[PDB]
DNA sequence: TTTTTTTT
DNA sequence: TTTTTTTT
DNA sequence: TTTTTTT
């Protein structure tokens, strides 16, 4: 479910140490997919990851049906 | 719908950026990564497991919702 | 018996590819039963497995006598 | 000690986690697995299936792991 | 005299049993093992034994005795 | 050397024997690990049928060849 | 300069 | 949305 | 004290 950090930036966990988040930066929005490390009971973002510009994420959303199909063909249950 | 040098399929999301599926040791990963010209993979990027990629997928409608409310159009 | 992984964590082999290990996360102890894969030297933990809270583990331990009894009535020897 | 739909026995280790024995390809398995609800209770992705040899190797390690857990402050009978 | 998927030599002795040489932790092992089919590719199974080079050589020393006893029980050995 | 059953055996290590036995009318050539109490046979090990053992014997020169070229010393 | 741990 | 398998 | 988001 949709959580929020200190800055009020929304994130969703996709692992125990991996998130997707929306942050703002130099007037633009960025969708980040990144590993988090633990630092003093809190979670900071780490070097392993990628920040998507809004358009790069929408190009991504369009390749999803093709990705989904190929996965199934390899025996995965994609709902 | 392209196919790379290894034989894995990809989809360009930028001049330098790709989404792909690769198999490393019988195991499947969904990679989102920057590429530089040799076209080799670089520092920025992430290798998602299937479980991780499906968790992502379930979060997508809400992400789009929050993206929308910040003024972006997603279909 | 108690071998130590790269990061100081105790593990016990139960197979050439499966292990039980103790490790910390969010400052709490987790008992992991997980299969490992080889990679450029060391065995690293894999995606196939389950990680137990300590109470989950002690609940398992409470179930062991009855499990042993049921395996024996299927002709397995259990020391 | 309870019985599932497949008639197998299980012991609950938490609200959505189970340990149980099953037969499959005339072999016995120790299963430690997450379950989810569906009109009723189905096994999930997270989990492992132990061959009895693997399970007996486990049993052998228990006193050692138990000692470790006590040295970290856990109460383990 | 054929080579497996990993790249090691082996010899069949049954329908599902191989003798093979593999390297592990810098030492050579001679495995006498049962294999199963899986992904159309025979993989090593639970049943078998891995010999260190010293155990295999000790084993070769015991062969003429083994052969003798088998012959007296009526088996032919070349 | 003879074990408790009456079978002959040959030590190939401090805990490992080669022995011949006779179960259910056939002859087995056993390569097995044994353990203390009065030694008794362990799970780890393999019992060959005479045929498999003869197939084994044919390989031996080829195996010795392989090991020798890995610098091992075999008479 | 790619690619597999950790609950409620 | 299950269920395995070398190497002293 | 001990590396580490954002084209």
């Amino acid at each position: 479910g949709s959580q929020v950090d200190a800055e009020g930036n929304p994130f969703w966990e996709i692992s125990d140490k991996r998130r997707v988040g929306i942050s703002q930066f130099k007037k633009m929005d960025f969708i980040n997919i990144r590993e988090y490390y633990e630092a003093g009971g809190e979670m900071k973002p780490g070097k392993k990851g990628i920040g998507l510009t809004v358009d790069q994420y929408t190009a991504f959303l369009k390749a999803i049906p093709a990705i989904n199909a190929e996965l199934r063909s390899r025996g995965h249950d994609i709902t």
